[PDB]
RNA sequence: GCCUCGUAGAGG
RNA sequence: AGCCUCGUAGAGG
């Protein structure tokens, strides 16, 4: 309903999107605004977007499948309305257009889709270490003082729980108290390491209109607090992966990751 | 000179612990030749040297057979050494349970591609790098440890961390040091300049090294420069080059750290 | 993830 | 397009 969700649309259409990351970020924006440009207009500009927009990894040339994340309430249904005006005369990537040939909503359909509420995510099991997967380059914004542009392209543990935090407080209904906050990432930059991680894997991606370099993989974050607090923090967050993602880029691709 | 010299000992049993033998030999044989020496290194908490047993392209190792790369990083250290494990050879070289035999000392690179010797000054006049890549032969971890007692290990090739290590090496050993200014020059130039350019064939490890088991990576790095500093060029091309002499990060002197400089 | 140095990187 | 906006460490197009 107002839930957060993700979704899998394939895309069959007659040649490969010159830029599926970005073409899909512009599909998504003129869809959206068909309905309600007001939505589009002030999403736009937010500097924290409650959604995701990933062409996935690894299928056939002309079919492009798009997964879709959403954290908002009111994201969800104008898109759907939109969508089920738009499909009839398919969906334009660039200057083609693409026959929805599939709606995956159910996660038996497709292992990168469902629906949780708040609550299912916010009662999630309290957890000392987490594993995720990341299926797409996966990067942080590590700026420094002047005009520094900087990426950091690895796992960070501290990075890692810090997007996932800066977005619950941005898009979740029950959101820490500013103490608590201050207490969790204290307890992240204090008690996280690196268990471990496979498949580690360094790319270099147009995520709309530029490269940024970015990771993909598996990597498992410890906490040493035995704190009660910071465990269950650990399990909402390591939740909330699925749907907000990881670090930056997201609506370009990036970031996607999944918990184990 | 600080120089790199790879040892094939010959034996029953492969080691048990090779890395905490071999330590404990280079001590002891460092010791009954110049006993006054293994106190003050031990004392140290920089030791100049790494001791690590190597482990793709040289095929299979036979059973038994095992191999110690030995680098020194100050002009005294290597040459006692020899001296002690020539003696102690024919006896036969003790690690363990068992003694090995000393079948090769390859000291030249030409002999091992991980061998050789190089010049401080050497080190000191290697040209500028904008890029510098390693290749991390043998579990390489950074202590990264935080207030109130706590122990974290980041097993991951920071770049700070990895350039931060090569100079902390480079002031202790060298007699070249950075002044206390240039120092702390390089360092804010290294948090704020530095990024991770790409990375190869990574991979996690736990491994046991001294009286504990530690994490570590493998693999390829190459790191990158965004100032245009020559200060940090230079710097650059200094560690990058010390990198196959000093190792990086912690737990040299107990086989992790093995960097290599492409 | 034991001991030691003290804050963050190290030594056995 | 290591470019633009935000200005201190992380982000948005």
């Amino acid at each position: 309903a107002s839930m957060p969700q993700a979704v899998v649309l394939e895309l069959v259409g007659e040649k490969p999107p010159l830029y599926p990351a970005r073409y899909a970020h512009g599909l998504f924006f003129a869809l959206l605004s068909r309905v309600s440009p007001e939505l589009a207009q002030k999403l736009h500009e937010a500097p924290r977007k409650p959604f995701t927009l990933a062409p996935l990894p690894r299928t056939l040339k002309g079919t492009l499948r798009l997964r879709l994340t959403t954290l908002d309430d009111g994201l969800f249904a104008p898109f759907l309305r939109a969508l089920l005006e738009a499909a009839p005369d398919g969906l334009p990537l660039g200057d083609s257009s693409y026959r929805l040939a599939r709606v995956l909503a159910t996660r038996e359909g497709h292992p990168l889709a469902g629906a949780t509420s708040w609550e299912e995510l916010k009662e999630a099991p309290k957890r000392e270490k987490a594993t995720f997967r990341f299926l797409t380059p996966t990067v942080f914004a590590t700026s420094k003082p002047g005009g520094r542009t900087r990426y950091t392209p690895l796992p960070d543990p501290r990075l890692i729980a810090g997007s996932l935090l800066d977005k619950w407080q941005a898009h979740s209904p029950f959101p820490y108290n500013p103490k608590e906050e201050a207490a969790l990432r204290e307890l992240f930059e204090l008690d996280l390491e690196v268990a471990g991680f496979r498949n580690l894997r360094f790319h270099r991606v147009q995520a709309g209109k530029g490269f940024f370099p970015g990771f993909t993989g598996e990597a498992t974050l410890r906490l040493w607090s035995q704190s009660l607090e910071a465990q269950e923090a650990l399990g909402r967050l390591h939740a909330l992966a699925f749907f907000s993602g990881v670090g930056a880029k997201t609506p370009y691709g990036m970031g996607l990751a999944v918990p184990l």
